[PDB]
């Protein structure tokens, strides 16, 4: 009898699952909400600097309305190389935000450590790459600790996010790093194993700066990785080892499917369920940003805040749904919760794009003000030419969003709080009267290239 | 000089061999019709249970308008697996129906002993997939003896179907078969090898239930199946041992290619031909069957009902042309040669659908009562909602049709024999005065849920 | 640490990179237009006798309209067997013009003997594949020589061609070869190595048909080919001696492909990024053809003709714009540059295609008439169902277009020089008063089964 070879078959399960980290996919929890669960693990936050430049560029007429395909072509070659040493160290990536990504080592206590060793070996590896061979930076961030994770939405849709101070340090730790630094948060520092890891400190933080490893004499990174790899659950292995994930070998169960399903954007499912060409979804669009940000008390506390997001969430998706905006994506962006909502993604495009973005925004911020344990709200919104498409690798990628205007929606939020911004594009295309607006003195912001005139969204009635 | 790797080449013309078996791929017989061959072998006729109340539960809220997606994906996983073991073992697939198939393996009459304890030692590893791991279970009938082969059509159109004592004894062993038997026809008992398959006698029976197979002290399965592999004509071996169909091998013929197309349907060609996106053959849609059955005084005698089905071919696809249907599969079913039409197939999507169902089931039950050696016309009509789609094997598939629907149209012919029926869905939605119609005393029927009203459409003149 | 199976990755770049030679591909020259490079190197020019008339027959009612797929399948199967014969060969395939293709073995003028033998080899087992295994026959053509290169367009589009004694050779050689005859141009004959290619003459020619290769004793050819390979710089070796090019191995780079798609047309790069289906650019369309014919003085003179040619293809480019024309193909046709324009191709489907086509037609002859080094220009015009599609193997191909109609447009030019010709088709479907034309005297042409009356597009003044 022959025993023919088995082609790999891609079944829809498979193509979800590379939409979604192992924390999910084999997570199995309870489908209340809000769910709350407790670990440890050592956090990766890879940030790429550069490409929002190079977006902007890749519009100019040299690219010959190529410019989308060009982009997640060159970034796509980049972003692959990452996500597979990531996944080869063992790690689990959680979230693409734009051109960054978060990937965490979940572990049992004892062995942070050591985990700390193996993911400093692979943030080295990662730094090296862009050692080589145009004009793009990796700042890398790690930290270390508890964390906890939140699943919020509702009977169709869900959602995760990571919470704590980990989460907050491997962000802080990112933003300090100088071109091309590993960052390690005081508490990630405070349990490597400092004998072999040669740092040197930072200016006026307890953070530090990873140089290099200085494994001891009998020290064998093979066999060391092995010997972490006893705590590793889904490490590809045995008959399965010439593998990226284990989610590769998911096969059809439909419980399942539907539980996973709930995560991914229904264009996306379209995409997979070929019913829609693959070119569609990778786009230079015109389209506006709101960047909605929810501070509380404190953020690390997933009980406490864990049903505040919950009820912001159920409020923010309706109010979407009449003004014709998505959720893209959900994460903590220190201080608070942070959702980045788009308005004219695949198949909601409308006219008065602009006007419903501002009437969400203002709607979302009235409701969320009051709802309890939320300190304060702040939107940014701004308009412009976005990069949207899938990024990452074919075994795990995610839609996302990359743009100048991304950046000034998420820099208006921070340094103009506890109101509605709108940048000039959105004020100007609104449909609205100008004393709906306030003028806004101009403020130096980080990382954003030029703002032109900012606004107040005061709103249709007076306040003074 | 190199020798670089030849990929594999998915041409057209292999696309098209997937959708048919051996039988036709290598037959080469005339094109005259009707054409009619005769051989002996072995059949096996695999009937899962519980694919058409998944189907129904799979349009509930729950699936998320991806319950056509999530269906053909589990079913496929399943029959996949079933269909690869028939390849393994040598047999060829005839002909998908719903979630069933029909498996031969023809050889010379000598070889018939050895080949049924092959056949056996499958049928016994399907068995084996269904005591594993939701609600389904599988009934195999098994037979043997002569079959004759019918291809019918015109110059656009081929169809073949088997017949014979063999072909009714393996639907007579399977609708035998308690949940997960293996029943042999009383012909099949007789052929085997006795001294290796112990059987239970079954109620008012001559077909005979297989416990297990109790092999001789020297018997080596491994052995024993390379020698029955000499009687194999399609065995893939030496460079092709590792392909599980030959076909997979055929080279581009034009000539050969215009001739196997014939079998396949035109919306089925333009996916093959990259004219389609593939996610658009699997759905969920209303549609309106009209199952045709007609009676012979022989059933088993192909060069008496052969002339006879060619001609109600002839007609069928004439009026079905007209009112817009299609012939999805013929096949004999206990007693007679069905027809399993569809009106609303991707394409033909009318209104008034349902009343061109049944004025097309009139004209056909005219038209066929009349052919000679047609000893009765039944027709069944049942519309609602039905799972559309290719099901198999990548190597080995066909587009079909699974539903309650089905199920109800198929068990309305055979019920209510010499007479045109009709649903209650398909009678309220007719554009038709309720007088053209009578209400038929209610039967209990096998395996449909529940029927609701049924009625005889008496058509538009008085008969009394 | 696993070491995971790295998934070629078909990025865009390498999909583009199929439809350019190495010559393009690994080229990087300045992009100043013109551009004129030269080298030495042998030429092989193979010609498919029979698909033009199998074009004609594919449209026949038996095809069942997929003609266009048929061909394309049975042509593929056999052009790409040339193709892998040639690139494992070492030869660059340069251009698929129809059914025939012109590939380039570039080398130092030292190794042009011994590299004409590994070319004899390679032409003497593809005339081989032609006499096995339904109508078609090949001519090769050989040259060696001198070759220049032209690089011309614009800002968006770039073309190349090859010219010299060598490239007029090449095509002499072909048009001489006796159905399935291996040509060697004189200059060929007299570098080659002729103590080991046995020879019959030609008459009134002093070009040499091969009748077999006569190796020395001690010859083996798979120690001198490996010898040769020092001498070919893209080989593929080492890690990719199982790939048939090494621009399967090209990685992600904005400015190379920005670069490299300028040679490839909208319709195509629309395909490579997956916004559109791929069965969508293989058809039988009825187009019209313009093939424009421009002779010099001195068609070897590269530095001469390219100014010529770059200020024709502004011209040719820009008219066409305005009358929905595109230029499929640009090569040198023994005496002068012919530009192979169409009429109607995907997307450029307008009413009126046969006025446009003359007016384009008469404009273009206007115009190139007054270019300084222009001596003739001739256009021929023909209308008609022709094959446009993707000829070539899956590493290796091109947009091309086959059809009866365009070897009619090619020849009238060539024998009707000097002015604007049509055919009967374009003549009675032309919006233009009969005056603007004259009727011809009707000319014997090689390989055009019938013309039908030809006319002189006179245009719309009267010149007597
Ligand atoms: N798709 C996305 N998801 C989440 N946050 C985003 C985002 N795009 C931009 N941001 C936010 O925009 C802000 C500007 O970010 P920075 O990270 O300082 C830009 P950078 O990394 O140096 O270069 P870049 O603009 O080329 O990315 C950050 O607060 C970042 O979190
Ligand atoms: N696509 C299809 N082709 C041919 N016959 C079909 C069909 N779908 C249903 N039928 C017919 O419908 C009838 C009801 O069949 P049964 O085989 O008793 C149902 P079952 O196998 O127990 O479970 P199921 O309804 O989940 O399939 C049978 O006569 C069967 O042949
Ligand atoms: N796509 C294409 N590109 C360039 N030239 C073309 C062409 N199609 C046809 N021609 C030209 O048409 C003319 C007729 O060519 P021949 O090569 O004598 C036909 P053949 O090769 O014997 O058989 P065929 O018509 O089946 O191809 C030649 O001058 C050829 O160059
Ligand atoms: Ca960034
Ligand atoms: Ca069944
Ligand atoms: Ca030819
Ligand atoms: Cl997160
Ligand atoms: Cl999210
Ligand atoms: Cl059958
Ligand atoms: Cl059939
Ligand atoms: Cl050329
Ligand atoms: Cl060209």
């Amino acid at each position: 009898m022959n025993t023919p070879k088995e082609e790999f078959q891609d079944w829809p399960i498979v193509r979800i699952a590379a939409h979604l980290p192992d924390l999910i996919v084999y997570g199995h929890f309870s489908p209340e909400r809000p769910f709350m669960d407790y670990f440890d693990g050592v956090l990766m936050f890879v940030d790429i600097s550069g490409f929002t430049a190079m977006t902007e560029k890749f519009s100019s007429a040299m690219y010959m309305d190529r410019g989308a395909e060009q982009l997640v072509e060159i970034l796509n070659y980049h972003i692959s190389a990452i996500v597979e040493k990531v996944l080869i160290f063992g790690g689990d990536i959680l979230k693409f935000a734009g051109d960054a990504l978060l990937a965490l080592w979940r572990v049992e206590r004892k062995q942070l450590k050591n985990i700390i060793t193996v993911v400093i070996k692979c943030s080295l590896e990662i730094h090296g790459l862009f050692e080589t061979q145009l004009d793009i930076r990796v700042k890398i961030g790690l930290a270390a600790g508890h964390i906890s994770m939140l699943v919020f939405g509702d009977e169709t849709h869900s959602h995760f996010l990571v919470i704590g101070q980990a989460v907050d340090d491997v962000r802080l730790a990112q933003n300090m790093a100088q071109m091309n630094d590993v960052i390690l948060s005081p508490n990630c520092w405070q349990l490597c194993d400092r004998s072999m890891i040669e740092i040197e400190s930072v200016p006026d933080q307890r953070a530090v700066k990873v140089n290099f490893l200085k494994p001891p004499p009998n020290f064998n990174f093979d066999e060391f990785f092995t010997k972490c790899t006893t705590f590793m659950h889904y490490y590809p292995s045995g008959e399965h080892k010439n593998l990226l994930r284990l989610a590769c070998t998911l096969k059809p169960d439909p419980e399942l499917e539907m539980s996973l399903q709930k995560y991914v954007m229904e264009s996306i499912l379209k995409q997979i369920d070929n019913k829609q060409l693959q070119g569609y979804l990778s786009e230079l669009r015109p389209v506006t940003i709101v960047f909605v940000n929810l501070m509380f008390e404190d953020q690390d506390k997933a009980e406490e805040i864990g049903p505040a997001i919950q009820d912001a969430y159920m409020h923010i998706t309706s109010v979407l749904k009449i003004f014709q905006g998505q959720i893209n994506k959900v994460f903590m962006f220190d201080k608070g919760c942070s959702f980045l909502c788009v308005f004219g993604f695949p198949g909601e495009k409308v006219p008065d794009e602009l006007t419903h973005a501002l009437e969400c925004a203002m709607d979302i911020f009235d409701f969320c003000s009051q709802v309890h344990k939320i300190q304060t709200v702040s939107i940014g919104v701004a308009s412009g030419i976005v990069f949207c498409g899938i990024v990452g690798h074919t075994v795990r990628h995610e839609y996302t969003v990359i743009g100048q205007k991304v950046n000034l929606a998420a820099r208006m939020m921070m340094y103009y709080p506890g109101i509605v911004t709108c940048d000039s594009v959105t004020y100007n295309g609104s449909n609205l009267p100008a004393y709906f607006f306030k003028e806004l003195p101009k403020k130096v912001m980080k990382g954003v290239a030029d703002s032109g005139p900012l606004y107040q969204y005061w709103g249709r009635t007076e306040k003074v």
